[PDB]
């Protein structure tokens, strides 16, 4: 019963860990030995895990359970062990198919965080609200550069990228300082009031709203967005939270039924393109798109939206940041931490790593919580902590049926004893 | 006698102004009318100039003197006026030749800030130390990214670009906070102590040292860098200021004579490549290169410099930042948008990258634009005493009848319709 936290080596920006020092202290209190593989890449220093009771050691062959965040290289895999990380093999991705064979060859039991769900189907291990926190900092930083490219200096120029701040607290202070300048009237008058639209009910939307609340903000209802976009006070920023009933209407009767939409989303359409989009400066998209869910904006909608010293904006919509996705059809490509922003012009072509031109600024980062890795690590570790003890007690050599697993851990096992279970047998047929 | 401050439209990053509101208040106190062309690009808001006494007006045809920072577009030029900006036509630059003839056609008097000098030859109007302040913030930000690409999370990751901060004070707070983490021991042990070398005696070198003083720094002599580079405390950063006598020696006897080096720099060489460079993590170059001054580093010197969970640095030298020809292998310059480039052992430069085994290099032509408010106040303070004589000038009257000081007078490039004798060579140089 020995636990090891492996070093992340997927990419340079993976500074997170599956467990935080306070979680390691709890595991050592239960009587389990925890090995910590040294890593200069992790945002939490090795000395903090030593204080919690972990042992700094390169050789983690002693451990039967190896915890990581992202996929490990094939050569690093140790045979006859239990590994837990994000495999991204659920859709039989070719890149991770070379990894999957080594796990089967080494007779490794693999638990995937993404498959861990409760009885209602909600994932029980995730990074919480921090993707929204990081997304809001980035999009405010991107709007400063985009507005400067259009010729307007704004206080948003004084907000850096999310990864430029030690933690969310230091970023909050920077947001307040830029907000102070806005309340002082340092915004350019010709661009008009700025309106922020938040979509979704998940934790990422609340995290994005938390950063927004540090600005001089006033929340208005969606139907008021038309009014505020023209007569709003320039010493404030305006925000609105989009709910289902605000924009979803039936194709037949334009009626919204909460129970019917959840069971039958194919019968509904979205009025976001005409009711909200023309009066939106910045869209923060947190909607988790499901089967037959209507899209907020289409390529046809973008064509409608895209048409001396102090010029006005060419179009009201400046930027869109998705913090959770198919909701926006013309957002076909994703950005990275290194190149956070791209432009979608009226010619329906994407200019990557640019804030210039007449297009719409777009931001779509797949690993937003990596920009706030310390706070993301504690949040992830809090969710994973209750399931850790049953994972350490697992034995990679014994069959799955003899293991004392809960349904959350059991259904998440992709590989075990060299062979894929029935529920994941389909992977082999999918290339 | 009407003065106007034109709107900057050279590039998106030109947020500076030739005069600050506090300077406009003094000019209005003298009784002169000041027009302010509205500009969303300016870092200082239009209302602050209105408070100082300026008048917000798009049409500045009433003014006889138009002050800007950088070049205006040719179409915007108003005939029979006096303009003051950086023209960059003294060396007959191809790009600005189309501007220069247009100025001659409009019969405009052009004063160039860079040509304004004192009797000793020192420029009297400049942006001061702020280029060095911005350069130090950027290079610390670049070292965090470069070290992360090498596999090391560092507190330098928590320092942004200069243009991400409202002023130098907010940047100082971030540098202090990263310094706190260094003093707490959060730096990775495997990379070892970090050594910073500052060169030059100009104002920009002093500005970069000011940001460095906010870190947990210990200053050592340049020759001590060899010892500290191995046994230095990992909770401190180490810096040294390079003087002439430390690295400059004559070829024949290895002796340094201050008076002779100034008169005959060709007789001297620099051993910085062997005595200090191998033990330098980050080089901040502020030396102003002269005719026969020896080079600090050569391409062959770079070839000599370029050769499990906690890896060591591939080579001691990580980054070089130029804040001012001293370094030949720095053949290309970077921009604010793409601040860093890598010079590899293959002698090819990969721009906008912090990855690979090369040497990270940063060389921005307009560093003060990242701190435009403080750069505007410094530039305006130097220009303010010469402003009044420019307002009294008349573009239609001959240059010889104008009451100009020698500083302003020699800086007139175009005068009335034809270039003066001192600038006659420009047309023949094309
Ligand atoms: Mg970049």
């Amino acid at each position: 019963a020995v636990l090891a936290v492996r070093r992340e080596d997927v990419n340079a920006w993976e500074r997170r860990a599956p467990l935080a020092p306070k979680h390691i202290k709890g595991i050592t209190n239960l009587g389990y030995k925890v090995l910590i593989q040294p890593s200069n890449r992790r945002a939490i220093h090795d000395k903090d895990y030593v204080k919690a009771g972990g042992i700094l050691q390169e050789d983690i062959s002693e451990a039967c359970l190896i915890l990581g965040v992202k996929r490990p290289p094939a050569a690093a895999l140790m045979s006859r062990k239990t590994y837990a990380f994000f495999s991204h093999t659920i859709k039989a991705q070719e890149a991770n198919m070379g990894l999957l064979d080594e796990i089967l060859k080494q007779e490794i039991r693999l638990i995937d965080y993404e498959k861990m769900v409760d009885h209602r189907g909600v994932r029980v291990v995730a990074f919480g609200q921090w993707a929204g926190v990081a997304g809001m900092i980035n999009i405010l930083h991107g709007m400063g550069l985009r507005l400067l490219a259009l010729g307007h200096h704004t206080p948003f120029m004084h907000i850096g990228m999310a990864h430029n701040y030690r933690n969310s607290s230091q970023a909050v202070q920077a947001v307040r300082d830029a907000g102070y300048e806005i309340s002082l009237g340092l915004m350019p008058k010709s661009i008009g009031p700025l309106t922020f639209v938040f979509t979704g009910t998940g934790n990422v939307s609340k995290g994005a709203q938390a950063i927004f609340n540090e600005l001089p903000c006033e929340y208005v209802e969606p139907h008021e967005l038309k009014e505020v976009s023209q007569t709003g006070d320039l010493r404030k920023v305006y925000g609105t939270v989009l709910s289902r009933h605000h924009h979803l209407v039936r194709k037949t009767d334009a009626v919204y039924d909460p129970a019917e939409y959840d069971k039958h989303p194919e019968r509904y359409i979205s009025r976001f393109n005409t009711d909200i989009a023309p009066y939106t400066t910045c869209l923060i998209n947190g909607i988790y798109w499901a089967a037959n869910t209507p899209r907020l904006l289409t390529r046809q909608d973008a064509q409608s939206l895209l048409a001396e010293g102090c010029p006005a904006l060419p179009h009201k919509l400046v930027a869109i940041c998705d913090i959770s996705g198919g909701s926006i059809e013309f957002m076909t490509e994703c950005t990275t931490i290194e190149h956070p922003f791209c432009m979608y012009d009226a010619d329906q072509h994407i200019i990557h790593d640019s804030v210039e031109g007449s297009g719409i600024l777009m931001c779509s980062i797949d690993n937003l919580p990596a920009q706030l890795p310390i706070e993301a690590t504690e949040c992830f570790g809090d969710m994973l902590y209750p399931y850790v003890e049953e994972m350490i007690l697992s034995d990679a050599t014994q069959p799955l049926e003899s293991q004392n697993f809960s349904p959350v851990v059991r259904d998440a096992v992709i590989t075990s004893n060299g062979t894929l279970p029935d529920k994941y047998k389909y992977i082999q047929t999918l290339r």
